[PDB]
């Protein structure tokens, strides 16, 4: 039956994840928590996003999202509850996730809530959403809420109520679009015939490189598998390699690989070694590639 | 049906929390275990103490607290089964948790299982107690246990047997309370119209700073919201703030906040940006306070 | 109820884990996922190894063991599906785990789930194995598998299959012996009297010492709970103590404890403090033993 | 005999400075070299200029200060030389340095050698100065300098020849003050009745804290020993005490200090303990100060 | 002619030192200053000690010995200066220093000159001395002095009107014994057979580990070259090797050396390879020796 | 008069230095000694090289050249003491040093003394020498030797010797071509059109990468000023720039400089910026460069 997917900022050296967990199972006691992580830097909504974006496919229908990070914790700022519209594919190539064809989910199968400051920013761009609410009922949240625990508060406690039945449309009034807050997400700017974007992400604890250029960044430059490729990173480390599936395509252990990874984005590695950690490469260093 | 939140010193960069998991599930087959935390510092009685005092408000009637530090593992000694009595509201404010106006927990309604070294100091001090056990039947702990790792043996084990419906009087003998290990709780000091307290804790992953100063304490001196505050660390850093419920309250990020904690504990923050990170402020740092 | 207990590189640091085990409960819904770890060093087969050999008695039978680094990920490699034989007891002394005497285990009893990398090496040295497959059917896997995430698509969703009931010899054609990849196990030699190993882990987050030194090695040697031993790391640290069953045998706290750990094997330790990282000894570091 | 003061960013792992040393006795062999100080933060001319503007009144009457940090090294630039006018007090109080009374110095008694970017632009504030040129005779620099060495040909081997007797107006032509590069000196500014500065060292090894604030901000703010005062760092770290002549002045072991450094400038420190290094306190970071 | 010699705890990232040395040629044109070091860490009288008692036979007689951390700056302290009486042999073996058969040194020919905080101890201890003044006469100090720089003030400056040949009773007013201060310097303990120390010092940059055990310490035991030792370093570390005069004595490079240190002190390392630096080995650490 | 520069592998961090220079100040009285550098990693005989076979040039002709690492102290080896030939150019060009056309030192100018160990090898290499003794005469190093000393014993104390006139050919016996011990110096290969080395250093303070790809290399490739380069570090890490005399022909402020350094060999660099300190690049990393 019903399972809650829990992501937040509390991260787990105390019992704080611990303390939603015991009111999601009283609230829900059928519930299954599973989590998604809680390790992300604190107040960082577009690190949150990406923790969260590409998790519905992978889930049952039913399944809700309780995600939080909650800096505006304790002030009169209210929690945003949205059924999504598309699962939506995902991955390197674009498809289901699962054996065989994969598994198709159906539309407006997941619900999302978090806080209204923009963490839903790409799950709405992504996914599309068929409906949203602000969550003030005190059926579902508490009449005095502890000023720092929003994200137990505001997130958690609602959280197991929607996933034990409560009617979404009973949490509160439904919100307009330009309610909802959204995060500004940075384009990939073409240079000539260079594409200019950011490292988004080491990828833990491997140490490869994300960046924020898309599959469909690639394609529509007709930069396909095979292409050779320079990448450059921070304005001063370049990189040379053909574009591959994978990381044993760059043939012995340590050379460099430049792939498509999981979630869809232009990346770079070391062959069962790690780029990022010996040169100390970071997240929002300048990505820059060219066929 | 049955709970076991599990806090342990074992960390999680090993398969050790994974088998005492496996033998609850073979004990208690419908068991759900959740993780408290299981980072604590090893042997840290004061802290492990810290992750599981606010707990039983959250959790579900009849779930059972297995706990534990053991570093006099292999020993002639026992763990202690208790039942205690005051579920005990929490908070800033001191409420019950969850929804409307809070879940009623009864009291006799959850057992904590431990070491008998002192772990369980102050969720006796704070919820009391109906009864003691010393754990020691072969029916709940192995009779043959392995000597490095009690807290697997006296305190996983049993626990699964407990969440079963073991009858806790039959795991082995009543304890008298001078039985019962405890440790000293330094006190917070009145010093003329101030507090002299410490930093208990280091709230990860934030960096904002814990006293041991508690809103009973604040009381006595007549503190409330709006109160402008000198609150000196380590004792020479004399912070100013009025106390406020939340961080937002602060303005600007950045700007000092004090306030009260989650647990009800005067604590001193920046408004979304961290405190004691960069300064290396940490626990058992001095902390004064007065009006 | 069906078990899973998942072992990975992936970190706890983005939504990999939940990915997986979105697709479990989406495949599996009366599942249990118990995480063993995933904080394993990538690419550490040996390592790995380690976190997983010793799990099958401390788990109820028809559990599957889902274990997974996977380097060689979007090649033509296939994972490996095996019954194991013996569950096999373990501990300093070689027991059952459990309450009372213990809970033996049927032969036959566990799957493993696996990259065909040399992972489950010394599962089936310790273990044996009844039965084992190539993971090829589009039943289990994906007909088009993520070329950069092979542990989701080849290990966590084949596992979630087996763990529903689907027959394990319909996962693709049994495998002959010497078409199962292993490892070379370095053996400990003798120098002398002296016996020659290696410090196997560091025990996090204790600062315990580890080797590959076996109680049978010691066994053989002569040496038994009482005798007097020096212990030399790294080529030049060198530590004197008697051979004791736990850490407390050492007296005061502070002093050396030689002993036998949880796992069967020659360890040393500070009795309550932590011997590793004041010292900075690691894994790798060379471990001779004489009487 | 003549002497040369050296400063410069070589540091002290290689043979840079004695190569300059060995010119330096090969072109005036009575010569005595003093080093300043080697290990400046590169390229940092305000921290270069820090470690030399205090030094005329302490060095015998005719000294030539060969200070040197050149990021333009190989390029047509030209180092200054320069006659200082004023000699100059300095300390705490405004002084003389020595024993007595102190040593008084006559007036465009010493010369600065250095490259042409702003290096020098507090000692001519401070100091002023009665002639300048630019450095550009083969008798006194190389025909073919080194690119990559420009401290050495450019300013080591002209101070040599300078300190030998050369005179001053023949190392090349005249250079009107505007041709003399300055950085800008950023202001101490008023927040009301606040002056607000910035830290502009660590005073190591000690771990004091300076900042740009200096003796006559104060006076003109109507500070003066035995003022209490209310010093913020980093616009979080609050500090009180009187301002004091010196670390004792502050009572215990450990207890803050406010002073005036030996170089003029408003200061904060612990008495005999280390203020900067247990709180990671730095340069740049800004300091206010109130009455 | 003259030499200062000049040891303090000014450091070499400033200009401090070379502000000092301005002073000296000032006063004294014809001095030579020679650096011992001035990298102590602050405050530590005991180690500054360590760094000057040796210095006497390797030295011209009429050496002046410039030696300071002056924590009480800008008190009412006076620095004392010394002529010491018996140079004293050194080394291993107790001999004097330079070719053939070494410089013998004639009694009183060298002055210290310190604060009055028992940074002389162990200068007075090994040398005994010939006659001790205050430091008060405004004919070698200033009449003002800065009150944070006493070793500029109170050290530098008057060692250079000693160097210069002001008359050491001429600098203020004979101190008797009890009013030069010292230091307590722990004993070696007689413990049975065996002798109890400390770790000393860490011998950088390359990592030796020196104890306070001295060669008269050991001749007390009958401990010589050849003799067989265990020297327990922490408490926990039973080193054994012979005494032997060398590092290469050991054998092999990385091999454990005991041996006689240059200043006539037991100390263990290893040939051509780092002992504490791997291990974190640190001053004060328990040193026991015995055969 | 007479110079000692003095390059030892002692550090700064206790009285050693001084006591050398103390012995030769007695035994020289009219000495200058000059530093060169006492930071070395400690028994490196190719670093220690480094810091010394470029300094004759710079140096007055009859200056003696004490350099050692000695990590065969106490051994029956003695030191070697050479009257190099050539004093030889250098530079990114090849040119004598000083101002106008530079200084030319006539040949046999110079004596270098050391350990018999290879330190010298580059010396050797690059000077040529005249003529090469023993030292063992006890008219100018210790009948006793300090066993842990060699450094003070058998290089700084005879080179005081040498520097007051005491005859080269009278320290013992001469030594044969043969008895003069070499290290190994590993050459630049051509690999297709491309020269592979390695990076010989790091240059501190500024992290600017040096290659052991000489000048001579370059010109045997036609490889000129202006040249288009491909510089390839760790075999991983590429860079491309045109090859330029200093760092401003980069242009910005970060951009990468590929020049010649002035010892005259290939290195890299970031203009006013570092290059190896973000990206932790090392020593002994491979370096291809090809146009
Ligand atoms: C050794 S740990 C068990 C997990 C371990 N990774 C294993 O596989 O054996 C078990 C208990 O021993 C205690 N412990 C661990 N190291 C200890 C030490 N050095 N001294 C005393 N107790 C220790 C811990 O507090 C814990 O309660
Ligand atoms: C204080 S944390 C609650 C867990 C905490 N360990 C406890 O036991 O109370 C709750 C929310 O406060 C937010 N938060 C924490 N520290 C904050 C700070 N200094 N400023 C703004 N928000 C903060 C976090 O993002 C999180 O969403
Ligand atoms: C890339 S990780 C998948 C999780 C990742 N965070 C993601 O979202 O895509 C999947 C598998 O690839 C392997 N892997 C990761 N980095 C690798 C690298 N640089 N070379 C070879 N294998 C790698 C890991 O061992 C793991 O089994
Ligand atoms: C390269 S350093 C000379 C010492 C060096 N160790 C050598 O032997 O060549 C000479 C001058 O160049 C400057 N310099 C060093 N690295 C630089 C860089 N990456 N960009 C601009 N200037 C630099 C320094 O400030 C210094 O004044
Ligand atoms: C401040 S240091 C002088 C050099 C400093 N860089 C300057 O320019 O003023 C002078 C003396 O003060 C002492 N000193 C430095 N910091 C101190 C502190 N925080 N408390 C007590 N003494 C201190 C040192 O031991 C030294 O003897
Ligand atoms: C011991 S150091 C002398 C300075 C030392 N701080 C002292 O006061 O005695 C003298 C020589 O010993 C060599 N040395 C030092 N430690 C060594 C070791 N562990 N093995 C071999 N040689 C060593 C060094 O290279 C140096 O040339
Ligand atoms: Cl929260
Ligand atoms: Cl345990
Ligand atoms: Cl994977
Ligand atoms: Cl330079
Ligand atoms: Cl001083
Ligand atoms: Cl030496």
């Amino acid at each position: 039956r019903p399972i809650i997917a829990f992501m937040s900022d509390l991260g787990t050296t105390d019992d704080s994840v611990a303390q939603c967990k015991g009111l999601m199972y009283s609230i829900c006691p059928d519930v299954t928590v599973v989590d998604v992580c809680h390790s992300m830097t604190p107040w960082d909504v577009e690190e949150g996003a990406r923790y969260i974006v590409d998790l519905p496919r992978f889930f049952p229908e039913g399944t809700v999202f309780a995600t939080t990070t909650y800096p505006a914790t304790g002030t009169t700022t209210r929690s945003v509850a949205v059924r999504i519209k598309q699962a939506a594919k995902g991955g390197a190539r674009g498809q289901w996730a699962g054996s065989g064809a994969g598994f198709e989910r159906a539309e407006g199968s997941y619900i999302y809530i978090a806080p209204n400051n923009g963490l839903l920013t790409t799950v709405l761009e992504e996914h599309g959403y068929l409906e949203a609410y602000e969550v003030t009922s005190p059926k579902v949240i508490p009449e005095q809420p502890e000023p720092t625990f929003y994200g137990r508060e505001m997130v958690a406690i609602p959280s197991a109520h929607l996933a034990a039945g409560f009617p979404l449309s009973e949490v509160g009034r439904p919100l307009e679009d330009h309610e909802i807050v959204r995060f500004n997400r940075p384009a990939v700017e073409q240079d000539g015939e260079a594409l200019v974007g950011v490292v988004s992400a080491i990828d833990h604890p491997f140490g490869n490189v994300w960046t924020n250029i898309h599959r469909t960044d690639l394609e529509k430059a007709g930069i396909g598998y095979g292409a050779r490729l320079r990448l450059t990173l921070d304005g001063v480390l370049p990189f040379e390699a053909p574009l591959t599936p994978t990381f044993a395509d760059a043939g012995e252990i340590g050379n460099i690989a430049i792939y498509l990874n999981s979630r869809g984005y232009l990346s770079i590695a070391r062959n069962a070694a790690s780029l990022a950690y010996p040169y100390h490469l970071k997240e929002g260093m300048s990505a820059r590639v060219e066929a």
